[PDB]
């Protein structure tokens, strides 16, 4: 006699094969659990014949009539002989049917979206000061530089004759112009210090306060920028089951007629009863029909789906915006289900252990979970500055040198218009001074 | 019979259970005291019928026609048999109903809004050094600039001939005037450097040790400056029960016909007698009718609510702009009331002591009073420094420059003064040096 | 009939009075619980007559004969009528005797020593670099300054004639001496920058690498010193009962025949059974005879004594090196014990509540706990630098100016010996140059 | 009868209970499997007599005279009735004894010492910027120093007459040679400033924007430099089961006559077949006789022990120089053994599933495998920067100065070369300029 194996569509355990042809018999199925059953058939030497569950459930106790549904009901009534499927091992299922040893180890955990790690774009260094403070500094170095020009002309001690060798009447100069006064202002702001130093006490206090002002601006900048380069990583506000029980902001449920909600239904510990106190209220709202709708409502809404760890291993290697929030709630396993008192309990108990010692149950999991490449993590650690987060200081350096050379032709043309008043003609005296600049020597 | 339990709906003690289908009976209710009365029924063994109180108070000895009401009249006239609810042990109640022995530790306290806005701290940058340190660096900079001037007018290697062509005779003169030695002292302190640079090793060592001094003071200042650039929110204008007594800006009150109205009514503390002389006058406006009208008038008005401690522990855990002000005024407990001597006081008295030995009173405490963690004040995550944070460096920049325009005129009037004994009293050297500003092109 | 009150020496509840006289009757007793009983006698109008417990225990079940000891055994046998004492309220005591309502609220917690907050002594700023690295920097600025002198004499381009006006033959100088080369070395180390700049490319690379070296020394100094000024507070490695159960490094016990170990003996929760799994093994080693030996063995050895919160309130306000490690394990209370079925249960139940509403039970606790002044905490928060933790940079500044002025008389005497070879006599030509230095003017 | 339970003493599963008085019987034992067998006896209902195994192994199918031993022969010959102990489900055992269904999830892994010493990181200071950034600041400093030279040989305001007395005619000359413009570029980058200061606004803007560039690059460098000055301990030379296969420096082994010796014995993985070809040869030295001789030979020798996962979880939690290397080789479970078909397998199979539903298997897991927290690697608390931390700035200081002595000779041979066409080939301008070093007092 050929056996009749019950099973159910779940990805990647059992799923239909992609082929055009009129698929006949066991042909249309592919996945982990049939490729398990391809190998159990070679060992035990029988003939399986795949035939799905009818009511589309896994198995649960309806507790009105106290009866079962799903693949569990397919076994108790002896309709189908095996249950090669992700049928988990629980306390209430073991009393009515006979499982084998596990071929996979589970854990209930939360499938939730990864939050977006919004990149600190290339103008990230302006962040440690507020955008009105950068203006207040700029109006200061436009202000204080203008105040210093007022005082330096007004103060009769900044008037010094430069002339280190015996003036003998009068060559007295006042080296602070406008263009010198901003350069003292900018030069002290950028901590470099100019070549021009105030001499009168009327201008020392302007030099003294502006040095103290740019001492605090730069020091408050550097102390704050330690915080902004050490970017505090995304910490989406669920990190455990203790967290997820206490906010009704995020919807969280399970699959209906499944071993996930059956866990919370029968549990008596405080956190997990609190989740079932939540889920029993909106029992039609949160409890989705299958795991596939458990996935999709996390993809769209603010939903945190409770499910098994081995299917999260297939989801998060496919969708690189979903993750396993939290740790394993419990531990379970996938048994090849058999009816109560079967001779195939012990022969599969052997033939799972035989496949496990020679690595066949790990060669199949690596094949059908197929990690595919996915961004693992930022790997939270010291965070050496790339081009992506300094970046814009080269942009202002590139734009600053572009803005510079037009002042250089501005200095050229204002000179070439000035000297050509009396000396030579307008266009040619520009080219005359080009002969001066292209000279490779020191000259007049 | 059924042991009729009189209870009164107050969160998080006894509240209605929400669901899809309406429930009927004892399962309508949930909370702390429902979970407690289940534990008393498990240990002792009895049926219990929740019979929520008609006249909606807890209990209060009324005046001249004195008759108890609320849950206390349910106990005196034997309409109830128990009172598992927040019926707090007070003096006047335990004379007439006969309480069991407490199951949770409360006390009268003050509920009030958290202050939103910040203490500005318009300077806030002086903070990383103590004001002992800030005055000592001036007495160092006043100190070093004097001892540098003493050495530089004593060291016979600072006396230098500038005279760059070929030094003949009768030239040498220090560049360290006493005005100049502060400018090395302040100039090195502010990290910007001076035009003065010492020669003459005895003056080098002063310049050497003042540099290493100001290397550490600036480096220690930038270390703590990350910490002290955090705003502090405003300190609430009340911090105790005495603070509400010495004001009428904040109306303060309690639940009418409860233990807290009764406590201030029969108090002989000078603080608390004034706090009832307030409440008795405007009784129609500062005695609310429930706990729920307490919190809603703290939020949607200026108000400070005198309520119990453990009910604050639920509210402030839940609502994050809302905190406890001060410490416990008195200490009292919640006790399961019984009538005037019953065969169920002593049974529950042992039964309450059993639960806190097992820890189940603490387990039920955590189960209801814990909630969302109310994300703390130490959750900074970002601080762009603004006009509130640094602030006062713009004030002292406005302070020093107005000081500088004052001393600029004072020097202008001084060179008017030494040129006065040459020509005239004021207007000679005024106008000729007021020309000096108005020239801006010609030197002398 | 006058009552016979049993009680027991515990501090500060009941203790002998300090007086020389032959103390007669109730005279010799003073403390909290007799001053409680002084006020209960005024209310209820009886005559107490203090008489101690005989066997010196509080009360516990010997569980061999199943009998009691202590004050509990004094009550059951009706020897003494009251039990006005710190006799706690537990489950096993309530079944045999009758307590009143509490007059005080307890909690079991851990009395352990405060660790010493070792002060960061005034040379604290040298800490961010290792003491061999400070030598390696000092041998660098002694090394690199010496290398620069070698190269500058060797390089034929540092030989420049200063002389800004038409040399016409030869005045070519080499301004880098020894004393100039160290000053470039020190001057770049202290970030200030000298007035002397290298000119030949042979000396630019020495100037270039030494600038990059002191860029990293100072930056690694400032980045590390943020950690050392933010002194990570003392965190003595017990912070809870979950911590204290899992190290056998610290002895922890209780008092024998007391309600502290009776809690752990009967508990079934995992952490507190683990402590009783520890304490049952060395039951004679850790379990002290009284609370006073519970105090003293913490004072001397590495012992963490489990005791009641209200006695920790008297200990830690006296001994300012002990503290309450952890939070309250449970909650209990002090009942005035009465025998099983007494008429004085309810009259004291009244007269404790009457004393509590009018604040008498808080006026007595404030008197007999008498906080006395004790250092509360460092109050862990931002830690503004006092003189105690910068400190020594003023010491090296004071010592640097002391070391300077002896170089100034060293520069004076080396000059005064040199010029007196040909010009004048040895001692007088010093005083001649004193006339030069004391001159208030510029001169030759 | 008594249901004789064969068990074998292994921590933290079944260990002797320590006390003062010696205990007798089932109370001699404690640990995980004693707490488990109590739970199986509570649920199912049976007496149990611990009868610790005589021949001290767990179980191993011996060769040609093949007879099981240890706990397995206790089950086959019905000397036991159960085997509640770490008797792990393998293929060859479950054929002959008949296991229950697992209660804890293990797998073979590698125990090995943590590497003590640090990866030195002799430079370690380049780390706060990515090597993309480090090369770009040179291409900026090579870039800006070129474009500053282009403008300064083109701007007709940089051409200045030094000539300080009174400028006549035919003088003006730039101070920006192409050698000089790098010295402004490097000089501003290293925060120290140059003797060069630009005039002529077009050159000011280059100096303006290069200053703000190097203000940010230095400030961003000092921000992350606190993070990257932490040592990393050495990466262990093994990180997997494959790494022990490709070496003979570390002897590696397992418990003789256990599941782990049996697993490599009958493995057909190319990695694991080599790992038994190793162990079989020196079987007398790399197959220890217990778990306890495993850990003691990892510590007191160079050795890497192939043992189970859950027993590593106790040891590495306890001993802090000792860690798990790699991941789980296989996956298997601990099962309560029974004989060849018993009326107690299925009773315990449901009984184990009941306990993990309630969570008591996790409660007993936490109760024994948790211990002292093994104070983590992220417990820095202090880092005085030493010769290991910064280090490489002394290397590049030794690198640049040896480079500088090379270029100093190269310039010395260059002024020998231009003076060669004056007088002689080498020794003329060599010796006369070798005099120039040897003079040190005379100028020219
Ligand atoms: N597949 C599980 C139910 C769904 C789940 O727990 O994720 C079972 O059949 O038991
Ligand atoms: N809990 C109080 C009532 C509320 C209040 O007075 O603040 C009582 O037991 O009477
Ligand atoms: N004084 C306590 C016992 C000692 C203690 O718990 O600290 C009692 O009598 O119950
Ligand atoms: N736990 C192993 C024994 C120890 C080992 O082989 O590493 C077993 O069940 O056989």
């Amino acid at each position: 006699r050929s056996l009749i194996v019950t099973t159910i569509l779940e990805e990647p355990y059992v799923l239909f094969k992609k082929s055009d042809k009129p698929l006949y018999g066991n042909d249309r199925f592919e996945g982990y659990c049939i490729d398990l059953l391809r190998e159990l058939s070679t060992i035990l030497g029988f003939t399986y014949e795949i035939r799905l569950v009818e009511d589309g459930k896994y198995g649960a106790q309806d507790d009105v009539n106290g009866q079962w549904n799903g693949m569990v009901r397919e076994l108790i009534d002896h309709k189908a002989d095996l249950a090669v499927a992700p049928l988990a091992i629980t306390y209430v299922r073991e009393k009515v049917i006979d499982f084998s040893k596990p071929f996979m180890t589970l854990g209930i955990s939360i499938l939730y979206r990864k939050p977006n790690g919004t990149n600190p774009g290339v103008f990230s260094f302006l962040n440690p000061l507020s955008p009105d403070i950068w203006m207040y500094v700029l109006l200061a170095c436009l202000g204080v530089s203008c105040v210093l020009f007022v005082i330096a002309r007004f103060s009769p001690y900044e008037w010094y004759n430069p002339h280190p060798c015996n003036p003998d009447s009068d060559v007295v100069e006042n080296n602070f112009t406008l263009l010198n006064s901003f350069w003292f202002g900018v030069g002290a702001l950028m901590q470099q210090g100019s070549e021009l130093m105030p001499k009168a006490l009327s201008t020392r206090i302007v030099g003294g306060i502006w040095w103290f002002f740019t001492l605090i601006i730069i020091s408050s900048y550097t102390a704050n920028l330690a915080a902004f380069l050490t970017v505090e990583r995304m910490e989406s506000p669920i990190d455990s089951a203790d967290d997820l029980a206490k906010q009704t902001k995020i919807e969280y449920g399970a699959v209906e007629d499944g071993a996930t909600m059956t866990f919370f239904k029968k549990s008596k510990i405080s956190t997990y009863d609190k989740m079932w106190a939540f889920m029993s209220s909106r029992r039609q709202s949160v409890l989705v029909k299958s795991n596939e709708e458990g996935i999709q409502r996390v993809l769209t809404s603010d939903y945190a789906f409770l499910m098994e760890s081995t299917t999260i291993e297939f989801v998060t290697q496919r969708n690189c915006n979903l993750t396993q929030i939290g740790g394993l709630i419990d531990s379970k396993g996938y048994g090849v289900g058999t009816p109560m008192g079967s001779p195939y309990r012990d022969k599969i108990t052997i033939a799972i252990l035989q496949l496990q010692e020679e690595g066949k149950l790990h060669m199949m999991k690596e094949k059908w979970w197929r990690g595919n490449g996915c961004p693992e993590e930022e790997s939270k650690e010291a965070s050496a500055l790339g081009v992506q987060n300094i970046g814009g200081i080269f942009i202002v350096l590139a734009a600053g040198l572009v803005l510079s050379v037009f002042v250089a032709v501005g200095e050229f043309l204002y000179k070439s218009k000035k000297n050509a008043q009396l000396e030579k003609r307008s266009f040619c005296s520009a080219m005359v001074e080009e002969l001066r600049m292209s000279l490779k020597c020191q000259r007049r």
